[PDB]
RNA sequence: UAACUGAAGAGUUUGAUCAUGGCUCAGAUUGAACGCUGGCGGCAGGCUUAACACAUGCAAGUCGAGCGGGGGAAGGUAGC
């Protein structure tokens, strides 16, 4: 299980006579074989915080049915102002994203694709929208059971 | 046979935060210039400004099988 740090910050909260400090950290957990999850944590140190936000990853997950190595369409996906369009690429492309949107796709096993951000950049926006472009992602099986049809009807 | 295959972000407003929004950076390119330094070859390029003023040399001649004159070389004959 692949387990990614993407970004750790320190915040700041003020009381009487002086100011109490923390961090915060965000991580994506993965099988690399379509299923990924991410999380937060918050702790009055570093490797705490990391600990709970690993652990806060492994219990939201999903499941992503893949097409081989990529997508299965083109994605557009947004989460509040930061929005994220993701494309199916050819074997050799590689991943070519902003690392927000790496680490996710990494974790969940897209090993081509091509991606970009418009909006606010902030990593754990761009996470939930990557995250949810991922989630809603169709398959042709699923189209065509829905449809009440065959794959190959489907085309 | 083939003639196309393509899209990454970062810093900075606040005691934290999210958003909005400017400014700045990482790339490619050049008929370049300047600074330090400097061995060779191949192939290219070389007044982007004053369509400002120009010394000097050269950059449009050739034909005597179109024509009449006119020149200067030799030869041969003659004499002394
Ligand atoms: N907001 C605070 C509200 C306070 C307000 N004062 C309340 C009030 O005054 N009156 C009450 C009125 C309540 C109202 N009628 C119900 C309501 O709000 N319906 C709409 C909200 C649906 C739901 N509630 C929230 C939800 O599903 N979130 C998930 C979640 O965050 C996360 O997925 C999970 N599973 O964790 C993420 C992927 O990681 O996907 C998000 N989904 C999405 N993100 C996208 C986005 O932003 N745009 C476009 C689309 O793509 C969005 N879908």
């Amino acid at each position: 299980l692949v387990e990614k740090l993407v970004a750790v910050d320190r915040v700041a909260k003020v009381v009487k006579g002086g100011r109490i400090f923390s961090f915060t950290a965000l991580t994506v957990v993965g099988d690399g074989n379509g299923r990924v999850g991410f999380g937060r944590g918050k702790a009055r140190e570093v490797p705490a915080a990391i600990s709970k936000a690993l652990e806060a990853a492994r219990r939201n997950m999903i499941t992503v049915d893949l097409a081989g190595t990529t997508l299965q369409h083109p994605v557009n996906a947004r989460h509040g102002a930061s929005r994220v369009y993701m494309q199916p690429a050819s074997e050799g492309t590689g991943v070519i994203a902003g690392g927000a949107m790496r680490a996710v796709l990494e974790a969940a096993g897209v090993h081509n694709v091509l991606a970009k951000c418009y909006g606010s950049t902030n990593a754990a926006n761009v996470v939930n929208a990557t995250f949810k472009g991922l989630r809603d992602m169709t398959s042709p099986e699923k189209v065509a059971a829905k449809r009440g049809k065959s794959v190959e009807e489907i085309q």
